[PDB]
């Protein structure tokens, strides 16, 4: 033990018996072990952590040390040589709408957040890290390799602060550092409601006994709601356009405004909660504020689970869907529902599905205005383009008619993210998400590519020849071994994303395993899974089955034409139908009378 204060939240709870509703923090879901899956606990470790000193020091930290006898390559060099490309022509996913990417980021934020330590760090530390690229304490800077273009405009590095972690306590026993998951591991709409109780309360409209969530009082979108503003100064969302000075949104998850289409989906989900609460208050005039809130919350939660498991995962996992996630057989309280540390890297496959632009489309799905198509980089922490420039309807139409990027082994991450990322505590559109992901793997003590291959029962290549065969690409394998020297040292994020995709899915074998396992567990280990007998009545369940993303849009925007299968690539007008053609959520089963 030395004595640097760590990241530190506030854990466990005492358990209501027949509460038919989730706690906010996720506690008491598992009765035998009530903190399992709760927020602000350690990410689970499926494998032992791998640090330079076995405890906390990341691989890459110390210069004359090695990982299995080789130096680990600079995160930014990997990014440049393997992950980058110039030509966007032909990169789109011909069979996935942009909503596919976007629903992923949504589900990811419901499940995991490992907070970082920059905001809470001293000004000195921040300056040493950004200004001077000085490694030490929480600063683990991402150094530019020789010849990096950014040497000519941004100095020697990008600053990077280590993830928060669970505090060494008595007994004091030497144990490897564990990063925190600040949200609930359950797929439970925590990104709307919050994972912490004072936040959840602040988000609620407690001024009326109508169980509503609070909405913005300064702006509306053709009469429809926006989230409240987060009214701190300073705000990154204000920083990117001080003349507009439109703050970030306040939602159940703090990342909600990181980009405009994420904020768009958060907005839809919030609108849907209030829609539900109003429809239930009509059906059950006697229900009080709490009951309306909880019951709406419970339905929104189920909506997320259904869209995720029925529509989304089958198109991520393809032929592996059934293998990892066989038909449900009910709650198993021996299942660990916690999100693993590795899954928080595995689920960043999403970063390769994000295209270089976002479009606003009018009601004929044609470009909306003279600035119809926007570069992605201008949309990070951007709420003013929503509030001052058309609201969400034109963005929602783009979600449906435009495509996700397709992961490609020589076009991995768009430069909008690999060179122009804006980070909320800094001032430049010049960060590299890919480098940051790699650096972060090391921060979190990730075992390497082959450790995970073996965990998943997959071959572990050792030579160029073996790696070529796994990746079905000789050049990519060559470039990886020139950088990493042994496949054992390949960082999980890039190794997993390098593998060719499984049939009918959008990830390879390794990722299919890590993701498939996790999703199996968050379903099987959740007492309030929507299909678990007793959570919903059977009539409630038969209604829920009809939910769709298209109907969510129909109900919470003024978009009047939608496809049936919103995750598929769909072209207007041939694939689009009027909203009367889309099933509704029939709420009569929630009719609670006295007799
Ligand atoms: C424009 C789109 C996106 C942006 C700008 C974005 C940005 C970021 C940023 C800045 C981080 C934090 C990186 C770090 O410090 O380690 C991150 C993490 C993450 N991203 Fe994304 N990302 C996007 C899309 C997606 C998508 C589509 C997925 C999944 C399908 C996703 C999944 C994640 C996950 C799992 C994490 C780790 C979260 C945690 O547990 O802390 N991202 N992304
Ligand atoms: C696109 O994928 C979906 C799976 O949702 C499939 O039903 C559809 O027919 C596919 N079409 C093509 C050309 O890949
Ligand atoms: C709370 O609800 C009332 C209607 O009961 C509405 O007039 C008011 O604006 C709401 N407040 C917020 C913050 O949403
Ligand atoms: C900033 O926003 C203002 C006011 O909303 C808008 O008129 C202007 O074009 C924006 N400028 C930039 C540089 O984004
Ligand atoms: C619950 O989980 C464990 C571990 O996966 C397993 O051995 C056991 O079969 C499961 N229980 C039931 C009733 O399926
Ligand atoms: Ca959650």
């Amino acid at each position: 033990s030395w004595e640097v204060g760590c990241g530190a939240p506030v854990p466990l709870v005492t358990c209501d018996e027949q509460s038919p509703y989730r706690t906010i923090t996720g506690d008491c879901n598992n009765r035998r072990s009530p903190a399992l899956g709760a927020a602000n606990r350690a990410l689970a470790r499926w494998l032992p952590a791998e640090y330079e000193d076995g405890l906390a020091v990341p691989f890459g930290w110390t210069q004359r040390k090695t990982r299995n006898g080789f130096r680990v390559p600079l995160a930014r060099e990997v990014s440049n040589k393997i992950v980058g490309y110039l030509d966007e022509e032909g990169v789109l996913d011909q069979n996935r709408s942009l909503l596919f990417m976007q629903w992923g980021q949504i589900v990811d934020h419901d499940l995991d957040f490992a907070p970082e330590t920059e905001l809470g760090s001293s000004e000195h530390s921040k300056v040493q890290c950004e200004e001077y690229c000085v490694q030490g304490d929480e600063c683990f800077p991402i150094m530019f390799p020789k010849n990096d273009p950014k040497l000519k405009t941004q100095g020697k590095c990008m600053p990077f602060f280590r993830a928060g972690f669970v505090c060494p306590t008595p007994p004091y026993q030497s144990l490897a550092r564990d990063q925190i998951n600040a949200v609930t591991s359950f797929l439970d709409a925590s990104l709307v409601y919050g994972s912490e109780p004072s936040l959840a309360s602040r988000l609620r409209n407690l001024s009326s006994p109508l169980g509503l969530m609070a909405v913005n009082q300064e702006a509306w979108d053709h009469g429809l709601a926006y989230p409240p503003f987060n009214n701190v100064k300073p705000s990154p969302c204000e920083f990117i356009n001080t003349t507009a000075h439109v703050p970030c949104f306040q939602a159940g998850d703090s990342r909600a405004s990181e980009q405009i289409l994420l904020a768009t989906v958060h907005t839809l989900l919030l609108r849907e909660h209030n829609r539900l609460a109003r429809e239930l208050k009509r059906l059950n005039p006697h229900w009080d504020g709490e009951m309306l809130y909880q019951e709406a919350r419970k339905i929104l939660g189920a909506f997320i689970q259904i869209i995720t498991f029925r529509d989304y995962l089958p198109i991520v996992l393809g032929s592996e869907m059934q293998k990892w996630i066989p038909p449900y057989q009910g709650y198993n309280n021996s299942v660990d529902p916690r999100i693993s540390n590795v899954f928080t890297f595995a689920f960043r496959f999403g970063h390769m599905e994000v295209p270089s632009t976002v479009s606003r489309l009018d009601e004929n799905y044609q470009p909306w205005g003279p600035e119809a198509e926007l570069p992605l980089h201008t949309l990070f922490f951007n709420t003013w383009r929503i509030i001052k420039d058309g609201g969400i309807d034109p963005l929602v139409r783009g979600l449906l008619a435009k495509n996700s990027k397709l992961m490609n082994q020589n076009k991995m991450v768009t430069s909008e993210l690999r060179n122009k990322l804006f980070q909320p505590t800094h001032k430049v559109h010049g960060f590299d998400l890919a480098a940051i992901n790699l650096q972060r793997c090391r921060d979190h003590g990730m075992p390497g590519y082959n450790s995970w291959r073996g965990f998943c029962g997959l071959s572990q290549p050792k030579t160029l020849k073996g790696l070529q065969a796994v990746l079905k690409n000789k050049v990519l394998a060559k470039k990886l071994l020139d950088l990493y020297k042994t496949p054992d040292n390949i960082d999980i994020w890039i190794g997993g994303n390098a593998e060719p995709m499984v049939e009918r899915g959008r990830v390879g074998p390794l990722l299919a395993c890590l993701l498939g396992r996790q999703f199996q567990q968050i379903r099987d280990g959740d007492r309030f899974w929507w299909e678990n007998p007793g959570v919903f009545t059977e009539k409630q369940r038969d209604s829920l089955q009809k939910v769709s993303f298209s109907r969510l849009i129909c109900d919470n925007t003024h978009i009047t034409k939608v496809p049936l299968h919103a995750f598929q690539a769909n072209n207007y007008p041939h694939d689009f139908v009027d909203c009367s053609a889309v099933d509704k959520l029939d709420l009569s089963p929630w009719a609670s009378r006295e007799n």
